[PDB]
């Protein structure tokens, strides 16, 4: 391996000590191969079903359930009555539930995918090398390519490794480095070295990246780095090193079981102490192990009582629906759990051009030197109409139509835009629209010529599929494109070498047409053309030129400027090495300015407003672009990131400025800044680190593998619909429409979902609290079981779930977007709210137990010891004549249970409603505010009545109710809950919170 790109062709050949015409020798291979290993990325790791199901049974709760299911299973086998043939339901059900979860997670993860897996899609199976054990090129498996061997690639091949170019055989080499950046635009590779050792891939012009494709050409090169050491290999490392935390909800839940667990074992401790009398009174007689079974079978009740068995199903079904929802709004969210974290986004870093703007360019202004005399200088500003690349529009001066032709400067300005352009227009029939062909900024300048036919030629007499390129075509035939000197970020500009068409324009012949950033060119300008005539560049005219350029790109116009020039007497062709880049800037000098051109990348409509929502939302927004700081800011102002006259010194940095700062200040800059200019590689990733240090939930965008590491590290990495596959696999969400707006919209659904989600959680949990109270009392008093796990299950899963998932559709608040994002550290239940369900539950636990016990005493269908003796119901068949007098089995009666449970059910269909709002009376927030909530409650009730009226179902449970004598009892017990709440709710007025 080596830092080749900085080293010369010979330097690399020496390093690895290899022959360019021979290749590595079988010894060198074995050696190298050993030292560097094979050319591939470590394999994937995926827990087997075993490992899966094992974690599926790793949750403390699911564990607690498994133990519980066992105990029950053990207890069922301990009877010996033919009628106790139902005992195998309780355990069998729990297991189903448990199992069903495992069945999910296994099919869940199962259909997932790693972004690191996506990368291996870039690893081409074969490759071509030249090794000493043969003279012709060998076609071997990339896996076996080694650092140092001479490699060969061409037109269709996928570059197998990070290769330094040794020699280009075709007349030109082109590469599609999009898997890296995403830009489909091919680039030209050379052979000479690049000085900077810390140079970004972009400027490694003599380098070939493992993953990219050869757009056009054929070349020979020497392998620099392999496997994980290659540009793409580094990324894979970063993405694997990165660890993503759990959704705050998943956090909050794990925290719940952790506690749910401690309480449980504590109750057993209390319970045991309440029945500790058995150490000083027991007649050491029989029923000693008919008492153990009690504390045991009462345990598994306690468990299913404690766990919100159905919650998981509710949540997931909620998230899915919302997902499917967001999808309609163009937000493609991949992991359901994200929807939570999304609704909490603190900061959003959005790339500019693709999402904030439309990436649809068009020239608005022009300006050619009109007159220079003394210090008196006069320009010639214009305007151009038409936002589509469409050839439809008019050139104007002071908003008055004009014939570009009448001016010379323009005629040239035009020919330059027509010959220093590697793009083109095209018209499709499928959707009758004018489509860009080359690059955005060029495919525009071409549109600029069509709109301004400098030599008034027909056209209106031509079809659209001809009109698109019929003014350019003309200028293309007045001069000959000898070759071009490509754009390189060093000299920020480009130029085409031209010779005329013999006898028609051979006045001076060989010309050089250059376009590029205004700064660069204008310096390299020693003359200015005042329409068909030249004058030496001079102090004032230069200032006038630049000045307008600043206004155009800083002013409300926010335009991108391309100063245009031509080299009247270029050097002689033979005096030019068209294959080594350093000399281009030298070739593009002693120039004559012929005009600058401005163009606009229009923010999207929804942006202006979305940007405002976020403000309202207290969600910060940061733009990341490639625009010079000066312009970056201006555009930030035009959209609302900044105020028209707001101070921004400390709020917007440039990629470089940022490096020149210390890890300390670096951090500050981030929590306050809102605009990053020309940001290099790591910057994205680093910024996500500083925005996380302040514990902010942040979103990132981007689409090439270059940004996979940031997308993975952001709390919500965001990919583009038209982005690459890896980026997507590395992202939590995907804007099918690439639109910034789509982001916010989504952030909002997330805030809505959670609110409702949040409620049904509180709903289910609370009941689970009361269920336990019941089970406690039932054991603290000694009273016969009031409720059975089975019943309980059915409840928490169905009778209670439907209303839960129903509340999921709770209409959204109105100020959802006027409130700061939620703090992740916000507990679902605490304070006075803790107190309410502290109460409610305590109520159901009394209501329930009381009701069943009621049937025992005070009931007209099986009276009982109104003296409370029922408490020793254990002792019945024992001392029958010991106050018993009657049938020793009424305790095992079914009706008393059907009491305590129907009291529960109703108390829930009730408490369900008390949850439509956390603090609003129902007289304020009526139950019909959500029809599903009511619609479901009914579905659950009929269901309840289904377990009673069917014949199979009842047997597993309790018997029917005696409506009006027994049912009314239920109601005079339950309904009162609503009030208890309303009362406690009303306590929201007597305090200061609303
Ligand atoms: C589900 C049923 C029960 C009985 C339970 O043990 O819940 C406790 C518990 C673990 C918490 C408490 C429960 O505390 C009690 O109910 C007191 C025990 C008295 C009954 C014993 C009879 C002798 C929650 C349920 O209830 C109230 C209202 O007091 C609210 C909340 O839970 C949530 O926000 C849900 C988490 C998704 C948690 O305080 C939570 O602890 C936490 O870490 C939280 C933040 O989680
Ligand atoms: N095809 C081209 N040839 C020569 N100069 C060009 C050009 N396209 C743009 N320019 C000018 O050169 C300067 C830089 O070009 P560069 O290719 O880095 O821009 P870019 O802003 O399009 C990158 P990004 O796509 O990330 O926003 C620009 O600021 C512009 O003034
Ligand atoms: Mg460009
Ligand atoms: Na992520």
């Amino acid at each position: 391996m080596e830092a080749a790109h900085s080293k010369s062709t010979e330097e690399c050949l020496a390093y690895f000590g290899v022959s360019e015409t021979t290749g590595l020798t079988p010894d060198q291979v074995k050696r190298h191969l050993e030292k560097y290993g094979h050319n591939e990325l470590p394999a994937e790791e995926g827990k087997s079903l075993w490992e899966l199901v094992i974690e599926q049974f790793e949750d403390l709760l699911v564990r607690i359930l498994l133990l519980a299911a066992c105990i029950s299973f053990v207890l069922a086998w301990f009877e010996e009555g033919e009628e106790t043939i139902t005992a195998f339901v309780e355990p069998f059900v729990i297991l189903l539930i448990l199992i069903a979860n495992a069945i999910v997670g296994v099919w869940q993860e199962r259909n997932a995918e790693n972004a690191i897996e996506a990368l291996k899609e870039y690893e081409p199976e074969m490759g071509k090398v030249y090794r000493a054990d043969r003279k012709s090129v060998q076609r071997i498996k990339a896996r076996d390519i080694v650092p140092g061997d001479i490699v060969e690639v061409a037109v269709g091949d996928k570059v197998p490794a990070d290769i330094r170019i040794l020699s280009i055989k075709s007349t030109t080499l082109r590469v599609d480095q999009s898997i890296l950046t995403g830009e489909s635009v091919s680039v030209i590779k050379h052979t000479e070295p690049v000085p900077d050792p810390r140079a970004v891939n972009q400027d490694k012009k003599n380098m070939l990246f493992s993953g990219t494709n050869i757009a056009a050409g054929k070349a020979l090169g020497i392998v620099a780095t392999t496997g994980v050491s290659t540009e793409i290999g580094k990324i894979r490392d970063q993405m694997a090193a990165t660890e993503q935390d759990k959704t705050p909800l998943q956090q909050k839940l794990d925290e719940f079981g952790e506690q749910l667990s401690k309480v449980i074992s504590l109750i057993c401790v209390a319970v045991w102490l309440i029945n500790i009398g058995h150490f000083n009174d027991p007649v050491h007689g029989g029923s000693w192990i008919r008492g153990a079974i009690y504390y045991f079978k009462i345990a598994v009740a306690l468990a299913v009582a404690a766990i919100p068995e159905g919650l998981p199903a509710v949540i997931t079904t909620c998230l899915a629906l919302g997902t499917r929802r967001m999808a309609k709004k163009n937000a493609i969210v991949r992991s359901l759990p994200s929807v939570e974290t999304l609704g909490c986004t603190s900061v959003i870093c959005s790339d500019k051009t693709g999402t904030l703007t439309t990436n649809q360019m068009s020239v608005c202004k022009m300006f050619i030197i009109d007159k220079v005399d003394g210090d008196f200088c006069s320009l010639n500003e214009f305007s151009i109409t038409g936002s589509t690349y469409a050839p439809e529009g008019e050139v104007l001066k002071n908003d008055k139509p004009i014939r570009s032709g009448q001016f010379d400067g323009l005629v040239e300005l035009a020919t330059i835009c027509a010959l220093c352009n590697d793009s083109s227009l095209d018209f499709n029939e499928t959707k009758g629209v004018y489509e860009k062909v080359g690059e955005a900024t060029e495919t525009a300048l071409t549109t600029l010529v069509e709109k301004m036919n400098v030599f008034n030629t027909e056209v209106r007499n031509l079809s659209k599929v001809e009109r698109a390129n019929a003014c350019n075509s003309v200028i293309r035939q007045l001069m000959k494109k000898e070759f071009t000197l490509e754009f390189s970020r060093d000299r920020k500009s480009m130029s085409v070498y031209c010779s005329p068409a013999k006898s028609s324009r051979a006045a001076v012949g060989n010309k050089m047409f250059v376009k590029g950033a205004p700064e660069g060119v204008i310096d390299r300008c020693n003359y200015v053309r005042v329409g068909t005539t030249r004058v030496p560049m001079t102090g004032p005219v230069k200032e006038k030129i630049l000045s307008v350029i600043k206004e155009w790109g800083t002013g409300r116009d926010t335009l991108r400027c391309l100063a245009l020039a031509t080299r009247d007497t270029p050097p002689k062709r033979e005096e030019m090495v068209l294959d080594d880049s350093s000399r281009f800037m030298e070739y593009e000098t002693d120039l004559t300015f012929v005009g600058v051109v401005g163009m606009l990348d229009p923010p999207r409509k929804e942006v202006m407003g979305s940007i405002q929502l976020c403000r309202d939302a207290g969600i910060r927004v940061i733009m990341i672009t490639g625009d010079n700081k000066g312009t970056a800011i201006a555009i930030c102002r035009r959209i609302g990131i900044f105020g028209e006259n707001e101070e921004v010194a400390d709020r917007a940095y440039t990629g470089r400025e940022f490096d020149d700062l210390p890890l300390a200040e670096q951090r500050e800059a981030c929590r306050r800044a809102c605009c990053f200019a020309r940001v290099e590689p790591s910057h994205k990733s680093k910024i996500v680190e500083y925005l996380q240090s302040y514990d902010e939930i942040t979103a990132m965008t981007g689409d090439g593998v270059n940004d996979a590491p940031a997308l993975k590290k952001a709390e919500i990495g965001i990919a583009m619909g038209s982005g690459t596959a890896v980026a997507k696999t590395a992202s939590e969400m995907v804007l099918a429409d690439d639109n910034f707006s789509t982001i916010v919209a989504a952030v909002e659904e997330g805030r809505a979902i959670y609110n409702n989600m949040k409620q049904f959680i509180r709903y289910l949990i609370s009941s689970n609290v009361g269920e336990v109270v019941c089970i406690f009392l039932t054991a603290a008093l000694g009273l016969p079981e009031a409720l059975i796990p089975v019943q309980l299950l059915w409840v928490n899963l169905v009778t209670d779930g439907l209303p839960a998932t129903a509340l999921g559709f709770n209409p959204p608040d109105l100020d959802i977007m006027d409130r700061p994002p939620r703090s992740p550290k916000e507990p679902l239940i605490s304070g006075w709210l803790f107190f309410r369900y502290m109460a409610i539950g305590g109520y159901v636990g009394a209501a329930t137990v009381g009701a069943a016990a009621w049937w025992f005493m005070y009931a007209e269908d099986g009276p009982g010891v109104t003296y409370h003796q029922l408490t020793h119901f254990m002792q019945c068949t024992e001392d029958h004549p010991h106050f018993e007098g009657l049938d020793c089995e009424i305790f095992e009666a079914p009706e008393p249970m059907t009491m305590a449970l129907s009291v529960l059910v109703t108390i829930e269909m009730c408490n369900a409603l008390n949850s439509l709002s956390e603090n609003q009376s129902l007289m304020r927030m009526p139950p019909w505010v959500n029809i599903w909530l009511l619609g479901s409650i009914c579905l659950s009730m009929s269901l309840h009545f289904l377990i009673l009226y069917v014949d199979p179902l009842p047997m597993i449970f309790k018997l029917k109710a005696l409506d009006l004598t027994q049912w009314l009892m239920v109601l005079k017990i339950s309904l009162p809950v609503i009030g208890l709440d309303e009362i406690l709710k009303f306590i929201a007025r007597n305090y200061l919170e609303g």
